[PDB]
């Protein structure tokens, strides 16, 4: 695995991140973990490509053009914003607004999220 | 395993950060991947428990009181602040200064560092 790549274990849910990479396949419940590809699930764009806003100080990231729905059984888990050797992550719950602001200082960003049936995706500054 | 929480494998050292848990173990090189305990690994409380500093505008964290090494064999490998659903890395590189600055509105906050051959290691506001 490389260095942010997200996977998932089909199985049991678990979720990870890899923060150092290089090694072996990550493994869980006997199968070796899926690596969750952005935009390799297609869902839909309108309501999954997080779309990227400057404002001041920072950026406002909103999922997506159409606000993804947020319920208990289907809901954005978090929002990643990455830019220079950062990743500033806000993990959301039902009921809150599929959008997250982070104060940071770069013009290029990526933007990422996760919702839980439709898995990851990403857009770019 | 547990949300946040930072699992090494010790044979190949792939290092991920747990983002939705609660499944199985999660394994690697067929064996059970090691839980990395903040200040599990008694190392230098001096250089390794990270020093948090409110300044304007969110905090800087610096490792530790006393410098930690940044050498190509003995370096932090991220600092990141927890704080209010949020989890903020920045990864740093041998070369680099060991502290970290994030733009943040919070008045309690955690502050882990990651040390290659010392291990997890946090602090509180
Ligand atoms: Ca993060
Ligand atoms: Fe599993
Ligand atoms: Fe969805
Ligand atoms: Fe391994
Ligand atoms: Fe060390």
């Amino acid at each position: 695995p490389k260095h942010l790549e997200v996977y998932k274990c089909t199985h049991c849910g678990n979720i990870v991140e890899v923060l150092h990479g290089g090694g072996a396949e990550l493994v869980c419940c006997g199968e070796p973990m899926k690596h969750m590809v952005e935009g390799s699930t297609d869902g839909a764009m309108e309501k999954h490509v997080p779309v990227i806003e400057k404002v001041d100080g920072g950026y406002l990231i909103k999922v997506g053009s159409v606000p993804h729905p947020m319920e208990e059984k289907h809901w954005i888990e978090w929002i990643e914003l990455l830019a220079d050797g950062r990743s500033y992550t806000k993990f959301l719950k039902p009921g809150d607004a599929p959008e997250a602001f982070f104060a940071i200082d770069a013009s290029k960003v990526t933007a990422r999220e996760y919702c839980n049936l439709h898995g990851h995706w990403k857009a770019e500054n």
